[PDB]
């Protein structure tokens, strides 16, 4: 035992109940083991969720990351198809992602390609988190049945500057 | 006085107060300084509590002006995506009460804003996917700054409209 095992056994737990019944208490019941052993490794509810949630992700990196000189284009709608598949196919799994905080080191890479293909940094940053918001708020609506200001600003930029070209 | 929209206004308010983790009905019973079995006349379940407040909370989006004939729709649309997220923010977890319970939009006015879009110009499916885009996108930002037709053709088509709007910001040197 160590915090991996939990962490994999919360991820079953999740499978079983849904985040709902997600709770230090049950966990602790299902390791054979009391709360404070536990809480050893995750202070808060919040940190179990946190390192749930970052281990959730481990598939989108089934993914192969980008090849220099390729498409950045097909490339970005490959990795954000991948992104939601991998929230989609777990139980409550952008709940899971959206109530914690986030392969760092895997987006930086991502973000260092498509700066060599021509987006500019800032394009770059806004269009991934862009994508990532829009994909969050589908999943969660499918699975159901700092400055934000300018980065939402940004994002709805895109939106609707793809939007102008239809018309 | 004992009134249902009181009792959803001060429900509201509570979550301003103690979050949406802290809301239940022994809480809002004391707030209000009530028996809390009486509350359970207005809402038989925590559930249906929530339910309530998400659809009460959207009242501000619906105060808007509808858009006009004649009026920029580019403008107008910024403008409607702004109001939605100005309005998710107006009370505390406000986006987390939206996605946990899915208010029921007015289609009266999903028709209208849709017809002005049409009007203006904007091919209908074009208007119906950037306008899904445009809340599932806010839903997501807000849900991150308070943390602090088919759905996979929607999807689609709410990406392409993001990766399309990119395209100009590429230079390729």
């Amino acid at each position: 035992m160590n915090r991996e095992t939990v962490i994999t056994e919360a991820l079953d737990l999740l499978d079983e109940v849904g985040l709902d019944g997600v709770s230090t208490r049950r966990l602790a019941k299902r390791l054979g083991v009391e709360q404070p052993s536990l809480y050893w490794y995750f202070r808060t509810k919040r940190d179990l969720l946190t390192a749930m949630a970052q281990a959730a992700m481990a598939p989108h990196a089934a993914e192969p990351l980008p090849e220099p000189g390729e498409d950045w284009h097909g490339w970005f709608l490959r990795n954000t198809r991948s992104f939601r598949r991998t929230l989609l196919a777990r139980r409550d799994g952008a709940r899971l992602h959206a109530g914690s905080r986030p392969d760092l080191d895997r987006v930086r890479r991502k973000m260092d390609f498509l700066v060599a293909s021509g987006v500019p940094e800032r394009h770059a940053q806004m269009a991934m988190l862009a994508a990532g918001r829009f994909t969050v708020g589908c999943v969660l609506e499918e699975q159901a049945e700092i400055d934000h200001e300018s980065a939402f600003e940004a994002g709805l930029a895109l939106i609707t500057d793809g939007l102008v070209r239809h018309v």
